[PDB]
């Protein structure tokens, strides 16, 4: 009984795309009874590791905390949201790849820096300025000299 | 590449029992290379996506913010509130149908433009004049002309 | 207690310029304790006539009902708020000028349209569409023709 | 010309009461020619001007919008919230000082840049990068070179 509108058991499937670099399956189902079509998300029953914050406190992985940081650094940058979601899926993929119960907050940060360098070099400097907490304006020139390698 | 352990593309499926009172599909998957087994949960996304506003800020979907815009354009028009609620439910339905975490504010606008075109063509012009921010009176005539060619056919 | 920052009772006055062609008095006041400068507008509270609505019901004059209708028509338009307030003050001035107990809602609407024609011609069409309740899309072309030829 | 009925310049004042907590001055004026007595209300102009956005659209002044921008630039900076509120009150003060019904969004941004230069020079660069929408990493070096002369 997959239909949520008329509550009919059989629901025919139309499409089956692979989103999130293979982490989940998006399907385009439609019920035979009513003329209503909807989307479904088949995801694997595994957990993203816990985050080991700067103050050694463990916290559940929140992809929105990760995303918001990136969007603040990308403020007026011409980087599409599909590229951002691709970078977020790749960082999650690499976090899963460790096979650890928990990952430090510093590891997530470095993986974002790794994506932002590819996405936008201005946005990368904006992120590093707060991520690495710049205490002098000279820290900006040092990150640029580091990036012109 | 559905495998989460070794990252192999092809993942064979073994079982498929409908669980959660038919609301979701619990399946058993097995990798072909690492030979591990895991559980899958296919659920319908029925939550309303976030709105990516004109200033790139994300905002929760507010059906009242959608309805007010329509009622301003539908001022003094003979379109009943049951037709308005039907149009609002159809726009929400189409927004759910995308299967997205967030939809742009522009997508919502285009969807109410097609509903208002069906509901009231005077109300549609009123909405389009602010939605598309008309800067000249000639823009009004252009929207009417690029409407009368459709009715002609 | 005229000071709004430190809440001191005595507030000394330095300047007094008559603004709005005598309709109000601008004055600079500077607190004695916090020493900060601010403006105070002395304006007259006058009687505005009652509004005889489309359904012949009388209603007190509403400067916000008047302003909101204009701002709905003036959506996304580049017309400054000083020009808007000038237009609203001129309509109120003309309403008072009749010297009548009550004015019809139709009189208010015509006066608003006279101001919107000067302010923004796109906004004028938006207002006229709801004000004159357009029943066909051809009503839009008629209002545009009614301005392009006879100014 | 304070008289609104006959339009006479000189208007004699008779009374001078106060709006509760001295927030306003009620007056009872009388014309010398038409001899009419009307009421006056002198109140402090504390409402903030409208913001003329980058796309010439007018918007009400939103303190949260102004403050949020500063707090994003002042992330992890040792600038206390009392200094931030002082800078926000000084920008609002300068906005009322113009005596205009509306101020451009660009003027607000320059006044924030003026405060952030005093508050934190790292935070000033962070604000300048988005405010002046940097399109190249070289824009950062240019803003720093501008600052190192003084
Ligand atoms: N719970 C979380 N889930 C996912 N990403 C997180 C989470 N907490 C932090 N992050 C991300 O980790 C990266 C680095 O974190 P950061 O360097 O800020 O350290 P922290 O110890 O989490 O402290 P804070 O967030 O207060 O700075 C950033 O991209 C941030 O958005
Ligand atoms: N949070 C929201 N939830 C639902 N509908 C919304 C929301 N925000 C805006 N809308 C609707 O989206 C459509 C188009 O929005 P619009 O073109 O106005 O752009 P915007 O970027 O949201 O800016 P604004 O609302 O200031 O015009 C309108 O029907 C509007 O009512
Ligand atoms: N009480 C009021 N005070 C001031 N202006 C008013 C008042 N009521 C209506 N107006 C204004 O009068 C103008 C014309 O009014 P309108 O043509 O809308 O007629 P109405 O009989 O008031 O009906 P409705 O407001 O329902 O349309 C508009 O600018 C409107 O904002
Ligand atoms: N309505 C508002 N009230 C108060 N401050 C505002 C308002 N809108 C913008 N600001 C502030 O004005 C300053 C400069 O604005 P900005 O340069 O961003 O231009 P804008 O035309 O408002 O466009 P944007 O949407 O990109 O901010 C910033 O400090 C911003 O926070
Ligand atoms: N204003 C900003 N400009 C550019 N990058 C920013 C800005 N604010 C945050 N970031 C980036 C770099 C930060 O290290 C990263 C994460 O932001 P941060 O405030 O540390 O919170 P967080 O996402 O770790 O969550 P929390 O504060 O709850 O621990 O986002
Ligand atoms: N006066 C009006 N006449 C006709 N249609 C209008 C009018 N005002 C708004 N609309 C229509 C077109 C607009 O693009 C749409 C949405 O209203 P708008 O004022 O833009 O705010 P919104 O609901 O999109 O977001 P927000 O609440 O964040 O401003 O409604
Ligand atoms: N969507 C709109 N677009 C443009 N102008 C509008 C819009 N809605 C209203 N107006 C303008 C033209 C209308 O004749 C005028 C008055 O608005 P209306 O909703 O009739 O209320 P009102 O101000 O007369 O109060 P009330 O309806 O309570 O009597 O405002
Ligand atoms: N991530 C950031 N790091 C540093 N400064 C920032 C950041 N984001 C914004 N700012 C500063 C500089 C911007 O010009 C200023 C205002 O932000 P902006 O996104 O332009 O919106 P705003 O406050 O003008 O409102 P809106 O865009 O909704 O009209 O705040
Ligand atoms: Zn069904
Ligand atoms: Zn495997
Ligand atoms: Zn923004
Ligand atoms: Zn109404
Ligand atoms: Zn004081
Ligand atoms: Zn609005
Ligand atoms: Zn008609
Ligand atoms: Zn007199
Ligand atoms: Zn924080």
């Amino acid at each position: 009984m997959h239909c949520p509108f008329c509550f009919a058991v059989d629901t025919k499937v139309i499409d089956s795309r692979l989103v999130g670099e293979g982490s989940s399956v998006r399907r385009r189902r439609q019920c035979l009874v009513c003329n209503e079509r909807f989307t479904t998300f088949e995801v694997a029953e595994l957990v993203m590791p816990r985050v080991v914050k700067s103050n050694d406190v463990r916290e559940p992985f929140n992809e929105e905390k990760l995303r918001s940081g990136m969007l603040r650094a990308l403020e007026k940058r011409p980087v599409s949201s599909d590229d951002v979601e691709m970078a977020i899926n790749h960082i999650k993929s690499q976090l899963r790849a460790t096979g650890e119960r928990e990952v430090p907050s510093k590891m997530i940060g470095n993986l974002v820096m790794e994506q932002l360098k590819k996405l936008d070099k201005v946005a990368y400097i904006r992120f590093a300025s707060v991520y690495r907490s710049f205490e002098d304006i000279k820290d900006f020139g040092e990150e640029i000299a580091r990036l012109e390698d």
